[PDB]
């Protein structure tokens, strides 16, 4: 006898428009092979709503595509998870969170952007926050039609950031007859669209001294995945036009350090850029911007994040009435936020990465899990108890 | 050749302000003015610590205190005379004291303009239309009303038709955005501190809202509001901004100080909330904390912390006045300070920092070079605050 493992996990998040569905796969094995059941992430074993979720074999749970008339949240925005049962036990996968989109019209503007002749400036294009999680920026274009991609600087003033903003070095009054359009694309329906309004730098020739202001508004913490390109902005605008200085703060402490420039690390501007990112490079950094007048300074805070990753040690074991038994679980990623376990499908309330049991029963014989979490993401690993 | 009495070090009796912002148009008096005996000199220097010289036209030391800028010509701007930090520096033979920095800012007028842009939002949600200022002249203007194309007219204060609320910090918000509602065009209003200009913004806004099929979590911006810092007495206004289907509701927290625990934050007479907006009327010290926006519906959440000092007048003094100490006894200064953040405090004698940051001063032994004037500085981000105390040999 073998009790359920895992051989397929769902993913985490699977978005879909509603034109191309969803298939969704969950195998396990054991010995007996075990039954796969779905349900909500409130406990609930799931229905079939025809036309729109039809658990099927052996997996299986598909979305079809359907009409914007049948769009049902309580199916459509909806966490759920695999379970696989046997005689012995029961597992539950990580969560699956899905999310159903009705294809709309949306559109992307590009607006005037004010800037101090001499200084670097960034055009931004504005895409509405309801579909920011969906929509990206593939190039940039002018009235003279030129057109920027991302990669390298043009004729060394032009730069199509991984943020997807488009960067330029020391404007000038010439730059003003010069009028910006992005394109974005649309990751669920595969559409691209050209932006509905189209912005222009405005420049004024100033004649006071001004120190570096920096705006209201300033980047929230992000989260990067490793191996990924990751550009930092450090808006200011003074006269003279200033310099840009970036640090790390040593982590948990009040002190800081500049920021070593390579290869890999590199800065635009005021703009750090770092490629291939490795989850030494989170923490919060420092931009401190200059000139003759005075200084001014904004934080970001980015975390570098790794693939969840758990296995318990052991796999199986059988003890002895009522010896202990001890489960440890062990994993891989950044960050952990938390960790927790399982008893054929259930919380247990204990959420330290060793779990012990005093004294084994007839009722602690079964499948445990660890599950570890961060706010994106999930892995879980489990393990089995027989009784001596 | 004359004075009675004994000897009394100098003490400023007119401190000059912290920041003087002016335009060229108007000029810049400002005055310095100390006591003692005998009867101080006073002296501008800049602060790097050199004593300053006479520009005709732009810099004038004058009768008698008085550093004055005079109104001059674009041609004539002067970084170096005219974006400067400068101090009062007041000596007898006793001995001197600085007064606190003075930032002085001349602002040559220039034209700029504001700008509204389209908002989009989803039909149901709340809506902030913004009035797009220019970084470089936003220390400056501010927005002072909302217009609409169809001659209608908003203003700080009380919220028109249970509907529109010109908020504190300068946005128009509007509630419950509904497809009628995309029939409106809006501009603002704002007006320059120091010409004392009004402009209406360049280009107007309109909302364009979503009917949306799918729902949608509450979805917050990337770009978040960072650290504030209020003067007490003031209203304050935070902002929640996201957007979701359906409709979501929103929630404020305020953290308890230097833990990861937060309080729900108590609605009444003098704090609010519109919508997700939260308004803090008659702002005390004790309001400064992190914050916490918590929003919600059906689908899912997110949040929006933000910090808020509110800030208080900073003011020093020292205790004693003046002591008299014979040779080889200790000297005592001790620092009473008042306002909000302090950030640092130094000392200094006789115009001349003496690397000592701790409220309270100690000379072990008293020499013959210890008689004179110590000063302590406690500063902020913004702001400073000077106190004197006279040492005198027994
Ligand atoms: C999913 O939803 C979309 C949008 O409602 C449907 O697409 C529309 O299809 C009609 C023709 O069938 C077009 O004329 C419209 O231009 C589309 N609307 C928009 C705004 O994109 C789509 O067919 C649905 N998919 C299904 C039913 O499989
Ligand atoms: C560049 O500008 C910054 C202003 O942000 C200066 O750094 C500050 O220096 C003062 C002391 O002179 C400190 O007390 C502040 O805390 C500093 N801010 C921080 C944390 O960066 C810096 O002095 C300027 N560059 C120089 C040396 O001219
Ligand atoms: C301060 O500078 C402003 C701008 O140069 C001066 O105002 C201008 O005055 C000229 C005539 O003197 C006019 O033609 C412009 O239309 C004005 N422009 C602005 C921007 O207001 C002002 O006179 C200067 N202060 C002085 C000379 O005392
Ligand atoms: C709409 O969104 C918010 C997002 O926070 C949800 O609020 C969460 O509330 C539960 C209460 O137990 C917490 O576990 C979460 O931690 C909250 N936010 C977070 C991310 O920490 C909520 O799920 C949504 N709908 C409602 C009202 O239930």
């Amino acid at each position: 006898q073998k009790g359920p493992v895992f051989l397929k996990e769902p993913t985490n998040r699977i978005d879909f428009s509603n034109s191309t569905g969803a298939e969704i796969e969950c195998k396990a094995s054991g010995n007996p092979m075990p039954e796969i059941i779905w349900i909500r992430s409130d406990g609930t074993a799931v229905g079939d709503v025809p036309g729109l979720r039809q658990i099927s074999s052996d997996g299986k749970l598909v979305f079809p595509p359907f009409r914007a008339e049948d769009y049902r949240q309580e199916v459509h925005a909806q966490v759920y998870a695999c379970l696989a049962r046997n005689q012995f036990g029961s597992i539950i996968s990580r969560d699956v969170h899905v999310r159903a989109v009705v294809a709309q019209y949306y559109e992307a503007d590009v607006n005037k952007e004010h800037v101090i002749r001499g200084n670097s400036a960034v055009i931004k294009c504005l895409i509405p926050s309801f579909v920011a999680d969906f929509v990206e920026v593939v190039s940039w274009h002018t009235d003279e039609e030129e057109n920027y991609f991302p990669g390298a600087e043009y004729d060394g003033k032009y730069l199509v950031l991984p943020s997807g903003e488009l960067h330029i070095r020391e404007v000038g009054p010439e730059d003003g007859y010069k009028s910006y359009q992005c394109r974005t694309k649309h990751r669920l329906t595969g559409e691209t669209r050209l932006s509905a309004t189209k912005g222009r730098l405005v420049i004024t020739e100033p004649i006071s001294s001004s120190a570096p202001r920096t705006p209201a508004l300033v980047q929230k913490p992000l989260e990067l995945m490793v191996a990924h390109t990751i550009s930092l902005l450090c808006p200011a605008q003074g006269f003279p036009a200033p310099s840009f200085r970036w640090y790390k703060f040593i982590e948990g402490t009040t002190r800081k350090q500049a920021v070593v420039l390579n290869d890999r690390v590199k800065q635009v501007s005021g703009t750090l850029i770092i490629k291939d990112a490795v989850v030494e490079d989170s923490g919060k950094y420092l931009c401190v911007v200059n000139n003759s007048v005075g200084g001014e300074s904004v934080e970001t805070v980015l975390t570098v994040t790794a693939p969840l990753s758990a296995k318990i040690d052991p796999p199986t074991q059988t003890v002895d009435f009522g010896r202990p038994a001890v489960f440890t679980c062990q994993y891989t990623g950044n960050p952990i936020k938390t960790v927790s376990w399982m008893k054929d499908g259930k919380a247990i309330g204990h959420s330290e990465s060793v779990l012990r049991i005093e004294s084994v029963k007839k009722e602690d014989k079964g499948m445990y899990q660890c599950f570890v979490r961060n706010d994106r993401e999930s892995a879980e690993a489990s393990a089995e108890l027989k009784l001596g």
